[PDB]
């Protein structure tokens, strides 16, 4: 079984800071709170499987990371 | 900057979906370009160093990861 596309060690690194770049962003003002908005529309989408403790993480302001 | 201690496959799971989250909000009206502007503003703050190529990606929206 061929080994991953998508899911490899140098894509999650290029994801980790890619979203490092993204979460400075995402805390600027008024960008804050419309992703707190969407946040909170998103939970109610189930579109998301598997995805229930890191929305919860990302709405309560936990820490990205553990550690 | 990192030791990289906490770069443990748990967390890498983690900010793996985090990050998905984020770009669908990404994708949103008006959020892309304040994006692109944000990015913009950022890219000669030596803030970003060692972030370069990066950077660079998203600014020419390059593909988030390499497919191959
Ligand atoms: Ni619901
Ligand atoms: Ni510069």
């Amino acid at each position: 079984m061929t080994n991953n596309k998508y899911y490899t060690e140098e894509n999650k690194k290029k994801v980790w800071k890619k979203h490092m770049i993204v979460l400075k962003f995402l805390e600027q003002p008024g960008i804050s709170e419309a992703y707190l908005n969407y946040l909170q529309e998103e939970i109610h989408n189930d579109e998301w499987i598997g995805f229930e403790n890191e929305f919860f993480e990302e709405l309560t302001g936990k820490p990205v990371i553990n550690v």
